[PDB]
DNA sequence: CCGACCGCGCATCAGC
DNA sequence: GCTGATGCGC
DNA sequence: GTCGG
């Protein structure tokens, strides 16, 4: 917090480049703007100082010292006039409606959230589940019922198969006291980077998990990647708990540690590691880190046996989970 | 200045 | 149906 | 929008 008004106004600099401009490097430029000040531990006191910091230049620069001086920016308060720009971030905000999808709405005439339930006709499957949660998922999860939401995922994984091993990554693995959502990594050692000795491994899971009516809906899924909601069970009596995002990822179970390095994040935290990584001549995925060739082509995985292995290659010294919230 | 900016799974669409 | 591009949410 | 080269 101690910079939260410069990173508030970057933030919302960044959503304006990604929704509106539809410009993805202004978008992430922000975006490391507002990471790296974040951490900076002094309270900013003009843009000068601002600027010293890698991925602060000089338009971020100027706009620091006049939201020093005035408080706001007239560059924010202008786009938050504006009604189109203000659609458009609005709809934005329902899962589905990407940048896209957003700008044809307004210009069908869609543009708030009573037009949307109007038009239920007009948006696909994952657009529909958006809207019908779109309030529950603007509330956060409490770090309390994270766990219990574990608990009730590790344990059904455990009744279809003794051997799925299911870790919860994401915010939730970098210590957060709370999270927007829950995220779960699954390996099963009859599925590796050399065979898939069994089918139907994700689908077993979430027919599981719909049984036991944890998942309430599907947003998206395929044979290794289910997006979807899920919600406590309420006691006797009791308000019923929000409805949640979750994402279950299955993974070949020789490639645990990339996988769950590539699913702890942050998505900064990623995205700095990994272009670090192609400094020092490799690149990461979720899967493996290989080595790049004199042309730029990706050689044969590495050898990796934890997460510091993958730092190790790159010359990082390594980084608890709770150390890479960018 | 100029070129690069992490890397991927699923849904949907256009084309053959 | 398959292949590739695009949107989307990571 | 920023930064290495
Ligand atoms: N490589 C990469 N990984 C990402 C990206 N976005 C998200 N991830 C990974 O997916 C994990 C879960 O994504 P999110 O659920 O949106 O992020 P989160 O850190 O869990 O934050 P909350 O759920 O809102 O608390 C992240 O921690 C990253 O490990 C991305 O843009 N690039
Ligand atoms: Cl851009
Ligand atoms: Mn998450
Ligand atoms: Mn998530
Ligand atoms: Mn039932
Ligand atoms: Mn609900
Ligand atoms: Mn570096
Ligand atoms: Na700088
Ligand atoms: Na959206
Ligand atoms: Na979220």
């Amino acid at each position: 917090t101690l910079n939260g008004g410069i990173t508030d106004m970057l933030t919302e600099l960044a959503n304006f480049e990604k929704n509106v401009s539809q410009a993805i490097h202004k978008y992430n430029a922000y975006r490391k703007a507002a990471s790296v000040i974040a951490k900076y531990p002094h309270k900013i006191k003009s843009g000068a100082e601002a600027k010293k910091l890698p991925g602060v230049g000089t338009k971020i620069a100027e706009k620091i010292d006049e939201f020093l001086a005035t408080g706001k920016l007239r560059k924010l308060e202008k786009i938050r006039q504006d009604d189109t720009s203000s659609s458009i971030n609005f709809l934005t905000r329902v899962s589905g409606i990407g940048p896209s999808a957003a700008r044809k709405f307004v210009d069908e005439g869609i543009k708030t959230l009573e037009d949307l339930r109007k038009n239920e006709d007009k948006l696909n499957h994952h657009q529909r589940i958006g809207l019908k949660y779109f309030g529950d998922f603007e509330k956060r999860i409490p770090r309390e019922e994270m766990l219990q939401m574990q608990d009730i995922v590790l344990n059904e994984v455990k009744k279809v198969d003794s051997e799925y091993i299911a870790t919860v990554c994401g915010s939730f693995r970098r210590g957060a006291e709370s999270s927007g959502d829950m995220d779960v990594l699954l390996t099963h050692p009859s599925f590796t980077s050399e065979s898939t000795k069994q089918p139907k491994l994700l689908h077993q899971v979430v027919e599981q998990l719909q049984k036991v009516h944890f998942i309430t809906d599907t947003l998206s899924k395929g044979e290794t990647k289910f997006m979807g909601v899920c919600q406590l069970p309420s006691k006797n009596d009791e308000k019923e708990y929000p409805h949640r995002r979750i994402d279950i990822r299955l993974i070949p179970k020789d490639q645990y540690y990339c996988g769950v390095l590539g699913f702890t994040g942050s998505d900064i935290f990623n995205k700095n590691m990994r272009a670090h990584a192609l400094e020092k001549g490799f690149t990461i995925n979720e899967y493996t880190i290989r080595p790049l060739g004199v042309t730029g082509v990706a050689g044969e995985p590495l050898p990796v046996d934890s997460e510091k292995d993958i730092f190790d290659y790159i010359q990082w010294k390594y980084r608890e989970p709770k150390d890479r919230s960018e």
